[PDB]
Formats: C-alpha cells, structure tokens, sequence
C-alpha cells in the first residue's frame, strides 16, 4: 500500500488503504474451534508476539482479497481450501487531512487444521484453541481486539457440508 498515513495524534501507519488480517478458524477432532496464528519474527514489526497473518491492502483489492493473499504469502495456504465468512473493522484511526487508516479482520473457515509452509515473517504458525489464544503474548493491537472478535466469532458457527 506503498506509503504512510499520519494520525491526528502524530504516529505514522503503514499502508494508504489500511491493512487486513486473516482470522482463519478450524474444527479440532475434539470438535472445538482453533485459530491459526503467526508468531512474529523479532526482525519484523512487533516481533516476539502473536497476531494474524496479514498485510497492507492494495488499491484494487477488497479487505478479503488482501487477507487471503497475505495468508498465502506467509503460510502457503491455498484460497480454495478456505471460506471467507465476514469482515470486522478492528482498528480505525483518524489521519491528518481527512484521511483514514484501518485494520480489517477477515474471519474465515477451513474444514480441518491445514498444513502450512512458513515464509516471510512466519517464525512459526500455530493452530491455537480459541479459548487459549489470550494465554499467548499477543500483538497489542490484536489483543485489544481479541475479546470483541470472540463475541463476533460466536455469532457465526463454523460451516459444514
């Protein structure tokens, strides 16, 4: 999204069209829901913490496309193996001069926990039971949103058939 947005409070944010991340859900044989998280490599933004695979939204892309593309880049996930459910704006910043920055969480489902090939800033990818996500050292942006995302996820159960 090649550039900065400057906030009203004077911090810069990367990506003119904001960013998007994939919250990908999968059922366990147990039957409970897991989510796929990315452990951020120390050399990347907020390295040492866990968050969603995501990146900057491009000019011609929907938030959904951006998050799915980011998940492919970070984890090798094929789009055909997942199903996008909805989007939630999890962060919104008043930029200087009318402009805006947002982060959009794109909730999606897979039929089972998928095999991943780590690349980019994927130090690790790990399927984490939904109830255990908040036990981890989370990216502070993600952690600020997590409870709200849970409330939303609980109103759309995973698909079948």
């Amino acid at each position: 999204g090649d550039g900065w947005v400057m906030s009203e409070n004077g911090a810069r944010f990367w990506g003119r069209h904001g960013a998007a991340g994939l919250l990908l859900r999968a059922p366990m044989p147990g039957g409970a829901a897991a989510v796929l998280l990315q452990h951020r490599a120390p050399w990347s933004h907020q390295g040492g913490t866990w968050a969603l695979p995501g990146g900057a939204r491009d000019s011609h892309e929907t938030p959904e496309q951006a998050a799915v593309r980011a998940a492919h880049a970070a984890a090798g996930l094929p789009a055909e193996q997942l199903t996008v459910r909805t989007t939630v704006v999890t962060a919104e910043v008043a930029g200087i001069g009318g402009t805006q920055w947002t982060y959009t969480t794109v909730i999606a489902d897979a039929a089972e926990p998928l095999h991943t090939v780590p690349n980019r800033e994927s130090a690790e990818l790990r399927w984490v039971l939904e109830d255990q996500v908040a036990d981890l050292p989370l990216h502070p942006g993600f952690a600020a949103s997590w409870q709200r995302l849970r409330e939303v996820t609980a109103t759309i159960p995973l698909l079948n058939r």
